[PDB]
């Protein structure tokens, strides 16, 4: 039986600019590198980045919404997404509102998110305003 | 400061055989679904289902290294892979190094795994053994 995230993988074109992205922007620790990969972690979560001559840096509006977001708390939610567009990361637009986030990319066009609150939060807010549709299973 | 990972977001083509495989093929728990998209946990992953036109059924060979690692116990490894045998889903690598992990894909070619081990395990293995070019950093 599984039992939840071992490990995310992102294929990155150049190790150097990406492990600076993770480790010295948004603030991840970096425990190794090799000349194919990095190993960081944040919080809980083992992010590994694989050197992959296939990556191509792709436009947000020609890849699909598969996207990986962060916990960030609320105190320091506006603060963090202020120094990202500060620093010049570019931005990402989904179809559909999910509460408080903040979207941007990283070097290679993997599509990130910034965003306060759990599952059971969402599914909260959901049953007042749902999404088109929506049946809940309790 | 980021605190882990909040929630990961898969772009499908078709809903129905997606939720089929998330809940029922890998048993995670359905909370809601909705005309576009699905919510569903794992442990304590919360895992979203997004139907997007733009996701294409992708063959393996055609997409990087991107991919997402699921804990499993090594005493419920071998038969969860069994059952993912019987069931034909398709294998996109084979494991060659230390530690066990299966390699499979999701109906739209989501490049996934099985794995057995913490990131503590795997620097321990790399200490004794470092990959080419490997520096650690404490
Ligand atoms: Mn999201
Ligand atoms: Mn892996």
């Amino acid at each position: 039986m599984l039992s939840g995230l071992n490990h995310l993988t992102l294929a990155v074109s150049q190790l150097a600019p990406s492990v600076a992205f993770y480790q010295q922007l948004l603030g991840m620790t970096l425990h190794a590198r090799w000349d194919s990969g990095a190993y960081l972690s944040c919080g809980d979560l083992w992010l590994c980045l694989s050197l992959d001559p296939q990556r191509r840096v792709t436009p947000p509006e020609e890849s699909d919404y598969t996207h990986y977001a962060f916990s960030i708390s609320e105190a320091d939610f506006a603060s963090f997404a202020a120094r990202l567009e500060a620093a010049g990361v570019a931005v990402w637009k989904l179809n559909r509102s999910e509460g408080a986030s903040h979207y941007f990319l990283d070097p290679d066009g993997h599509k990130l998110e910034l965003h306060v609150g759990s599952l059971a939060q969402r599914l909260a807010a959901c049953r007042e305003q749902p999404y088109k549709g929506m049946v809940f299973f309790e």
